[PDB]
């Protein structure tokens, strides 16, 4: 076919036995997991997007999934990101020094996946997906990492971390899932301070992008809620990975 329904990629090939067969990793390799029925997970995944519009998605479709899902995650430990996802999974790999949502089991089973289905047909969509801009933003992607997402900032406590790219046009974009979901959901009660790990994609010096017109609009934002702020540059991505590898002895 020369036309699809959809503008964007279909569901990744061979979806359901990749979810599955990443719920047995997961749930083999972390000792707290070892209580979830990974075929009774896949179905509730099936049973939330399967038969509907898929331009008709809510949160609600996903709370089977989210019960199952349900993970104690150390509060103080938690590492967001935002257009360096590649960097923040580097990082935690190396001593689990930290967790990112894509740690957990349900961001985990979703990362790097595309899936949906048809309204009054309960086949997989292999040929498209909506795009969240051409198309429409209440797709089953769209939705999962909202929500995931909210409960994953909700979770956070003591002093959380954010990853950014600081190559970026905007540094901190508002209209990223971090700005315009996880920033509004940390809960001021617990969160004592957001601290901002500004990563230079530009070599060797480079300016105190800390100053950046978007991060003083993060610090603005996130101390009108009660949170304090903090922010560092990352100038050598190369050299913090190595440095955690192997702290002092090298020029650290
Ligand atoms: N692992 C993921 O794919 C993922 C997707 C969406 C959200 N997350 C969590 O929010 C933060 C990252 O999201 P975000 O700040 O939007 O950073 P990125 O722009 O790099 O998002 C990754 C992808 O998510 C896709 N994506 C899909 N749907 C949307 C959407 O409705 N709004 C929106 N802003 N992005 C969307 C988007 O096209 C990117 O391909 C981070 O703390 C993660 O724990 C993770």
């Amino acid at each position: 076919r020369w036309r699809q329904t959809w503008s964007g990629p279909g569901t990744t090939k061979r979806f359901p036995e990749t979810v599955l067969a990443r719920c047995v990793k997961y749930t083999e390799i972390h000792p707290e997991m070892r209580h979830v029925d990974c075929q009774s997970v896949w179905d509730a995944f099936k049973g939330a997007f399967i038969s509907k519009h898929p331009c008709d998605i809510t949160e609600e479709d996903y709370q089977p999934l989210m019960k199952l899902g349900t993970q104690t995650v150390p509060c103080n430990k938690i590492l967001l990101w935002s257009r360096i996802k590649d960097l923040a999974h580097q990082f935690t790999q190396v001593q689990r020094d930290m967790f990112t949502l894509e740690d957990t089991l349900l961001g985990y089973l979703a990362d790097d996946l595309t899936w949906c289905g048809e309204f009054d047909t309960s086949k997989i969509n292999y040929q498209s997906c909506p795009d969240w801009r051409k198309d429409c933003s209440n797709n089953p992607v769209s939705v999962f990492w909202k929500t995931v997402s909210r409960r994953f900032a909700e979770a956070a406590c003591d002093v959380v971390h954010v990853m950014l790219d600081g190559s970026r046009s905007k540094i901190f974009d508002k209209d990223s899932t971090f700005g315009s979901v996880q920033v509004h959901n940390l809960q001021p009660e617990k969160v004592q301070t957001l601290e901002a790990w500004v990563i230079h994609g530009g070599r060797e010096d480079s300016r105190d992008l800390c100053q950046d017109p978007t991060i003083k609009e993060l610090e603005s934002i996130i101390s009108k809620r009660n949170i304090q702020f903090s922010c560092k540059n990352i100038y050598r991505p190369d050299k913090f990975l190595q440095c955690v590898k192997n702290p002092e002895d090298s020029s650290c």
